[PDB]
């Protein structure tokens, strides 16, 4: 019933190292996406039987493993050879409407590119990265999917000593903006070409048949920019925007030392190691824009300097405006004022001041009446003034929407969730796990299906300091 082909390995030679997984000791599933699984065609035949295809322990029919080399700037510094270190590419999974999905299975053992590692993921990693993939998936913004989570006796040895496990990864392509770096510092900008060609071909196909690639390009901007404002606009922290980490798709990609906003911190650092705050939550609009510059560097060889700096131009515009549509759903304006980011910057100082909840402010606000000053948000600002201040001046452009209370109340709700993956939540669902006991990563996992469905236990609560 699952048919593979064999499309990177065929049409990008010299891109990749056949190899094939590597098992765990005792491999065992302990969690899979059973409404993916339906959405790809997967028999549950598949995930009974032992940890197989999801341990690495069997390859189904049309699979031809293999991990891809790329390169990419690390914290602003050319960090050379990078690649598939912790990751195989198993195949590609070829569904019945004709769309192909990768099954990229991390931690599958060693590669020629694992550098210093070992070729191995831990529990935590595969746990906090299905929980998050997941959670991006259901509040709507483009993401890698997680599959399946396996774990094992094996043990890894990092800051502790860790369970070694491995997770299914699907995406519809794993091509990073590190790839075509890789090829162009090699003064190689014949297989730069040939990576442009591949990916407008499968993923851009309507074009590419006189300007494709201006128009690849610019909707390659379009889209990372449209991302990054998704990002912003819920308070996701990546943490880990290197060029190698930018899928070329627009997918958010690989996650790591994300960070979910429990309180509301512009300059927040989810990266330990990010000692410069380079990956700050207010850095990422800038952060990917340097980074599509450093891929339009590569296209240089056959995309004219003047349509490269045209379509980067166009970064500033396509985040905002997707950033100010999305913002204004999220305060409830239903019409555009060119005022309407002054409210919502008046509100953003007075949360990073009282470091309110980003989450909880946002779905408190939907329960706003336009005509009322009441509302579950003056028990949460010290400065109840200051927020009295701001709510009836914020509700007064409410008023001049012309629309009833129930209208906003819906599109609000249906915009601002009740429930985002909060580190804690994550790391509850991690302790359980590694001590045999999973129906708490279950749960978690079932209300991020709903994220904007209301609850009254403590996964919409602030963590417990
Ligand atoms: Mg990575």
């Amino acid at each position: 019933t699952l048919s593979f082909i064999t499309r990177w390995r065929d049409e990008l030679p010299a891109t990749y190292t056949t190899l094939s997984p590597t098992p765990l000791n005792n491999a065992r599933l302990i969690w899979h996406n059973a409404e993916l699984a339906n959405t790809l065609g997967i028999p549950s035949s598949l995930f009974k039987n032992g940890a197989g295809v999801w341990g690495g322990e069997t390859l189904l029919p049309g699979m031809s493993p293999l991990a891809q080399v790329y390169s990419g700037h690390q914290f602003g510094v050319w960090a050379g050879q990078l690649g598939d270190g912790r990751g195989i590419l198993l195949g590609e999974q070829r569904l019945a409407d004709g769309t192909t999905m990768d099954w990229h299975l991390k931690g599958a053992g060693l590669t020629p590119y694992s550098r210093m590692g070992d070729g191995r993921a831990v529990l935590r990693s595969t746990i906090r990265e299905s929980l998050a993939s997941e959670a991006m998936h259901y509040l709507g913004i483009p993401t890698t999917r997680a599959l399946s989570i396996v774990t094992s006796d094996s043990p890894v040895y990092r800051e502790t000593v860790e369970p070694g496990a491995m997770l299914m990864r699907v995406a519809p392509s794993h091509l990073r903006f590190g790839h075509f770096e890789h090829f162009y510092y090699r003064r190689e900008p014949e297989k730069v070409r040939q990576l442009a060609d591949f990916a407008i071909r499968h993923y851009w196909s309507h074009l590419a048949d006189e300007d494709k690639y201006r128009l690849w390009f610019t909707d390659v901007v379009a889209r990372t920019a449209s991302l990054i404002a998704q990002w912003q606009t819920v308070g996701f922290a990546h943490g880990v925007m290197n060029t190698d980490n930018m899928s070329l798709l627009g997918l958010t990609l690989d996650y790591g030392p994300f960070g979910f906003l429990d309180d509301y911190e512009p300059g927040f650092i989810s990266n330990h190691s990010d000692h410069q705050g380079r990956y700050s939550f207010d850095n990422q609009p800038a952060v990917a824009l340097w980074n599509l510059q450093r891929l339009a560097q590569t296209l240089s060889p056959f995309v004219a300097v003047d349509a490269l700096n045209e379509a980067l131009d166009s970064y500033q515009q396509v985040l905002l405006t997707h950033y100010g549509q999305r913002m204004r759903q999220k305060l409830g304006f239903m019409t555009e004022q060119k005022e309407d980011n002054a409210l919502l910057n008046e509100l953003f100082s007075l949360m990073a001041r009282e470091r309110s909840d980003y989450t909880r402010t946002f779905r408190m606000l939907s329960l706003t009446e336009q005509h009322s000053a009441a509302s579950p948000l003056r028990d949460e600002f010290i400065d109840r003034a200051a927020f009295d201040d701001w709510f009836a001046r914020y509700r007064g452009r409410l008023q001049q929407d012309e629309v009833s209370d129930s209208e906003r109340q819906q599109l609000m709700q249906s915009v601002n969730p009740a429930l985002v993956l909060r580190n804690w939540l994550a790391q509850r669902a991690i302790e359980a796990a590694e001590k045999g006991d999973m129906t708490e990563l279950h749960r978690l996992h079932e209300a991020l299906r709903n994220p904007f469905s209301d609850r009254d236990d403590d996964y919409v609560s602030r963590p417990p300091d």
